[PDB]
């Protein structure tokens, strides 16, 4: 049973990702994140090889969670009458992005790199998996602040990775892109792209470049920073209006800016520590 397995603390959070609180493997003393979901808020439903009917958050993470990555790891889980129950690695000491940048202003460029290049990496790992995320934002990403690597979270609004079109989306807003405010469709892999330009602008600017619709479709990127050439030209391709017009994960990662990455315990060393 969950009850005895684990030690629960404290409440991390809330949200439309149910409710998460801290907690420690008592075997091992592994600390762990354990999530609630109530079945009646469970919206996306999938199964297992053998036919267990499980919220799709299980199957996309069970796809991921094989092998060593920049993912948030899923351990176990747990049905519960009304609810099920993931347990979740949990890095320590840890912060997340959207509060990093909050506390600490817009990012070096040097490690805005190290970080928008582990979570390139994560994401490649998650289609290599054939699962999307759809909504990488700062808040979905953890820093483990003595290793210097990054790790995604919240798998609650993702799905299978598909070559046609997606017409749901219930990720967030502002980091959602023209071609859904305008037609709601979009693809998976050129919407990824949109996401990783919003969030190396929230990188290198410490802030989100739109806020309202108009400014989504309206193809103007502003700098309230300074941003090198190289980081804008790369900024500005991701967030191409036209789908098609978007990078590949390939030419993000072969585009000058991106050269000459520090290695995560580099970045803990020079930045965090
Ligand atoms: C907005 N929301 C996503 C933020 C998140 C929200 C609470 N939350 C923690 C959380 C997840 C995962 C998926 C959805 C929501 C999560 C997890 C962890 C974690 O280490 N493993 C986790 O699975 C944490 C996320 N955070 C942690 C802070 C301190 C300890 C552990 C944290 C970030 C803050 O809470």
């Amino acid at each position: 049973p969950l009850e005895s397995q684990y030690q629960v603390g404290p409440l991390l959070g809330s949200g439309g990702f149910g409710s998460v609180y801290s907690g420690i493997r008592v075997s091992d003393n592994l600390p762990v994140a354990i999530k609630h979901v109530e079945k009646d808020r469970i919206s996306d439903w999938g199964e297992l090889p053998n036919g267990t009917r499980v919220p799709m958050e299980v199957v996309l993470l069970k796809k991921v969670s094989s092998g060593f990555s920049g993912v948030i790891r899923l351990l176990d889980w747990f049905e519960r009458p009304d609810s099920f129950v993931l347990i979740l690695e949990r890095p320590e000491p840890v912060q997340d992005l959207f509060d990093f940048i909050t506390e600490r202003g817009a990012l070096q460029e040097e490690l805005a790199r190290s970080f928008f290049w582990q979570v390139l990496e994560a994401v490649r790992h998650c289609h290599n998996c054939g699962v999307l995320h759809r909504d990488i934002k700062d808040e979905n990403i953890l820093i483990d602040l003595n290793r210097g690597e990054l790790k995604l979270i919240d798998f609650g609004s993702g799905a299978l990775l598909k070559d046609t079109v997606y017409t749901d989306f219930d990720g967030t807003r502002v980091y959602s892109p023209p071609e859904w405010i305008r037609y709601h469709r979009y693809h998976g892999r050129s919407a990824a792209v949109w996401s990783l330009g919003i969030l190396l602008y929230d990188m290198v600017c410490g802030d989100i470049p739109f806020e309202h619709d108009e400014e989504i479709i309206g193809g103007q990127v502003f700098f309230r920073q300074r941003v090198s050439s190289e980081c804008q030209h790369l900024i500005r391709w991701c967030l191409a209006l036209r789908p098609s017009d978007r990078p590949t994960f390939e030419e993000i990662q072969n585009h000058p800016w991106m050269q000459d990455v520090l290695l995560p315990q580099e970045t803990a060393e020079i930045h965090l520590h």
